[PDB]
This record gives structure tokens, sequence and C-alpha cells, in this order.
């Protein structure tokens, strides 16, 4: 194991940076624009590679010229693309992203695109002995959860030496995704999923949602300016203070910025004090530029 | 490829890569939303008017900037998809091609925009300098950076001066926007072309307001033409006689987009074709009411 999967969509982040946040039936001229290779696990490899960390990229990818754009990034980058599961029907998803200059927001219009999601026999043709760490991004609950077992079952038949490591995100509030709680080591919950579930801070969703994560696990719980927070088998709650920049300019991939250096961390041996203070660390600096490069 | 000499329309001015996004209601800042529809277009008034020639029957190019990019391609094969010939486009070092977002709301109908930046240079008489213009028969200028506009249609002017009447090429010139620096451009061409919105900024409330108006800013022996949506269109020449056509609306109204372009673009074949001004406002008048019911530009003729 010499490399961390990230399992995810990759999309094509159409950019648009804007002085100040468009009023509806408005007409208002941007500063810039630009192409940016996207999806949260796709975002979270461009980090992982930052970092310094050999990882690779799990999605679906129709043939075209937006993939050949989006491969090309991911080299560049030195992501490895060879668990790509190709599809034949549909095309390559794509958002349009206004960042507004004045205070980092991010405002995404996806488009999905019908693009079948990686499935549990897509998985099932994957080399688990080159992975040190296997992170996925909830999108299809049922049939990832076959994707957990299939890991589970891996480290079982394994020694504690070469076990396999996994995370999970629960981004999107979806119920189908509730499940996900549930598997991996290590659990990130948004605060978007954490309000519409009835919490008003970091701490309140982890005690709140503790008794979901499977035995052993830490689910962390980053928010916003308010930094990030841990909770593990211990009881004991961490906290990390977040590390804002002067003047934030872009937080499109904050939070895939926040997983990713978590989970480094983590691949690191530190504890998870020293990682959720890293994973502020290294999502603060990303939200005082425009990317991803420059972080380190 | 050998373009026969005189047989192509010239367009110049703006190419942009629009990106449409149907919404169920308008996504409030800081958000993630997902669109019901997405939609990759090839703006630009130069450029649908060029997708309207070709339509027509007629060897068309555009004159635009454009930087080489992911953006720039997927124009490309557009505008070849249309049959539109990209030879003379004025690729750029420095800049971004224009990309434009829009946000429409399904329950409303209202039509956010984020334009593109002002980052890439327009078309200048220097990188006009360069083009044997002897393939064209007929150049229509969309307003834009006026002063430079200026220099080019001065080239024709003196180009035209040493060919016999039948080897001159025609000249066409769109004032759009209501921009002073463009009023200037009235005083070119053998056809002006003037918005409504232009015509309603300088106080204007008709077609036979503006044209009577305005008449006396163009050049000696020009046609100046002004469109009104559904109350048609107008026609004013030399001769003082003022002419008009009604609208052909379509049953129903589905894409007023790109309606003005395909007016613009149908009185330049029919005036290039060698009809009559009155044949040219009615025929541009047909196909812009077409295009009027229909989705883009597949059936409009
Ligand atoms: N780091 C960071 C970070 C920052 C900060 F500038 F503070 F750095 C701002 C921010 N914003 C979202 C809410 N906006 C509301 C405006 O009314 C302000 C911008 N989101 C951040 N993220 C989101 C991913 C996870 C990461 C965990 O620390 C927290
Ligand atoms: N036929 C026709 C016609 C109709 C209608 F179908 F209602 F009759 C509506 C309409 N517009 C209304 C909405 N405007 C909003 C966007 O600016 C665009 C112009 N324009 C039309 N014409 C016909 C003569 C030429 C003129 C060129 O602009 C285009």
């Amino acid at each position: 194991g010499s490399q961390i999967l990230c399992v995810g969509l990759v999309v094509l982040d159409v950019i648009s940076l804007v002085d100040k946040y468009p009023k509806e039936d408005s007409e208002i001229r941007c500063l810039s624009q630009r192409w940016q290779r996207g999806g949260n696990a796709s975002n979270s490899c461009t980090v992982l590679s930052l970092l310094g960390a050999p990882c690779a990229f799990m999605g679906s990818m129709a043939p075209g010229h937006v993939a050949d754009f989006l491969v090309a990034d991911f080299r560049r980058r030195g992501v490895d693309v060879s668990q790509v599961a190709w599809q034949s029907k549909g095309d390559t998803p794509s958002s349009c992203c206004i960042i507004n200059n004045s205070n980092g927001n991010r405002t995404i219009v996806l488009h999905d695109t019908s693009l079948p999601d990686v499935s549990a026999t897509d998985f099932e043709k994957v080399d688990l002995t080159q992975f040190k760490w296997i992170h996925i991004e909830g999108r299809n609950a049922s049939e990832q959860v076959k994707m957990l077992q299939r890991i589970d079952a891996h480290n079982t038949r394994q020694p504690p030496e070469q076990k396999i490591r996994v995370s999970v995100e629960v981004e999107k509030p979806r119920e189908e995704l509730f499940q996900l709680f549930g598997y991996g080591d290590v659990v990130f919950v948004s605060k978007d999923v954490a309000k519409h579930l009835g919490f008003q801070s970091a701490e309140e969703a982890l005690r709140g949602l503790y008794g979901r994560v499977r035995k052993g696990a830490v689910l962390v719980c980053a928010w916003a300016e308010e930094g990030a927070d841990a909770l593990g088998p211990d009881g004991k709650l961490l906290h990390s203070d977040a590390f804002p920049p002067p003047r934030v300019v872009d937080t499109l991939g904050a939070g895939d910025t926040f997983n990713a250096s978590v989970i480094f961390s983590l691949s690191q041996g530190r504890s998870v004090q020293e990682a959720l203070r890293f994973g502020c660390q290294v999502a603060g600096k990303k939200c005082g530029l425009q990317g991803f490069d420059g972080i380190v």
C-alpha cells in the first residue's frame, strides 16, 4: 500500500470571478474567467498530490474534448487515472462556478449528465494492494456501501501492519447517504448536512451524530470560519481554530482541501488533533489564492 | 483553400461561448445547486449573422478575436458545423476567449447574466490591414471598437476607389449598443442598421422617428434600416421614401435570441443577391419571423 485513492466525481468547473454577487435579472461583466478540474474527490487528488502524497482518482468519465482537458490536468498533477470507469453513454458533467472576489464565496450551478456512477462492479476490478488509504465521496450510497464491505473483507484477511484506512464524505443533505455514516475509520460531515439534521455548531453535530459511526471511527465536522472539530472513540471533543487569510478570494474546493489535508496528516501517522489543525491550515491558505497552486 | 474572388460575405465582430442553465429557483450566494438543463451555444452578432448567411446559401467568413484554448476550439467547431470560414480569425496571445454564463429561472422567466471579461483585445485596423479583400463581395461590421473600425471602413473605401462598379465590395454597419463612440459609424457603409434600443435611447418612439431623425448622420446614397420587433422594419434611402414591412410573426414565439442577427443577415443576403430594398426588408422580416418560433437557427430556411 503506497497510494491514496479518492472515489468520486470529476466535473469541469467553468469559473467566472465577480467583484460582487449578481442580483436577479441583472447583467454584470465578470473580472476574470477560467476552466478548472473540479469534482470533490478530483479536488482532493490535486491537494494530496501537492502535499507530495502519491494518489489515484476513481470515477466515471465520458470520452471527448472535455475529458481530454480533465485527463491532461490530472496527469500534469501526477494523479493515477488508471482506475477511471470510462462510460460510452452520457456527457462529461460541468458546473458554472461564480466566485465572489470580495468575500471568496462560491456558488455552483451543476449540470448532472445521466453519466452512470462507478459501481460495486467497477470497484470489484480494483487491485487493493497499491493503496495505503481509500476515500469515498458520498454519491450512490447503496452501491458504495457494497464497495465499503469489499474493503472491510480485504482488511479482515490482512495483518494490522497492512490494513487499508478508509474515509467517507457526506457533503450533500441526502437520506440515501446517511447509511455511509456508518462505515469508514474517518467520517467527514458537512455543516449543511449538520444544519439540515438540526445542529447549530460543529460540537453539537458531533455529539448528536457519533452514534451513527462505525465502532472506533473519527467523525469530523468543519464549520467555515469557525474552524473544525473532531470526535473519536475516547469521547473527547477536539477543536481547531481556522487559519483565515487576511483577504478571502476563493473558497471553491476549500472543503476538498480540508478533507485531503486531514487524510494526509492521518496517513502520515500524526494525531487527530494535529490532522484537524493541518486541515484548517492548508484549507485556509487555499481561500487566499485562486485555485490550488501555492498552497505549499 | 482557393476562395473564388468576390464570393464571400464577411462579418466582423464578437464570438462568445454562452453557457445557459435553466434552474427551478435563483441560486443564493455560497450554495451548490443542480440545473434542470444546460446548453453551450455560440453567441455574438457577427457570429449569428454568419450561421444565418450559411443557411441562406452564402459563402461566408467571420473575422473576430479568439485566444487559442478550449473555448476557441468549441467555438471553431460550431462555426464549422455551420459552414463558416474561420480563416480570418484574429488569434490573440493575451486575453480570454469570451464566455458568458446565463441563469434562467423556470418560474418568473428572468435572465441573470455574468458577461465575459473585458480581457481579450478586439480586432484592429492593423489586423484588418493584412486581409486581402478580393475574396469578399460584402463586408459587414458589428459596431464595437469604433475608432479602429473607422480605419477598417476607410481601407474598403480606398480599395473600392480603384475597382470598377461591379468589383466593388458593398459594406454594412451595425450600431446595436447605445454607446456614443458607435454613433460615428453612421457615416460609413452602404447599409446602416440601427437597433430599436439605440433609437429609444436617442429618444425616438418609432422606427419612422428614428430613420427620419438619424438619416442626416449617414453618407450620400446610404440606406438606414431600423427594425421594431412586432412592428416590423423600416428602411430609408437617398430618395427620402420611407419603406416599411410588417413583421411576419410565428404562430407561437419560442426564441427571439438572435432574431436581430437573422434580420441583418437576411437584409444583407437579399441586397447582395441584387434585390430591392423593399424586397430585402420583406425577406429580412420573413426569415427573422420564422426564427422567433424556432429554437436556435435549425429550420429558419
Ligand atoms: N478554511 C476555511 C473557510 C473559510 C475561511 F476564510 F475562514 F478560511 C471561509 C469559508 N467560507 C464559506 C462561508 N462564507 C460565508 C460568508 O457569508 C464565507 C467563506 N469556508 C471555509 N471553509 C469551508 C471548507 C472547510 C473549511 C474548514 O476550516 C472551512
Ligand atoms: N417576427 C418577429 C418579431 C417578434 C414577434 F414574433 F413577436 F413578432 C418579436 C421580436 N422581439 C421581441 C423580443 N425582443 C427581446 C430581445 O431583444 C426581441 C425582438 N422581434 C421580431 N422581429 C421581427 C422583425 C425584425 C426584428 C429584429 O430585431 C425581429
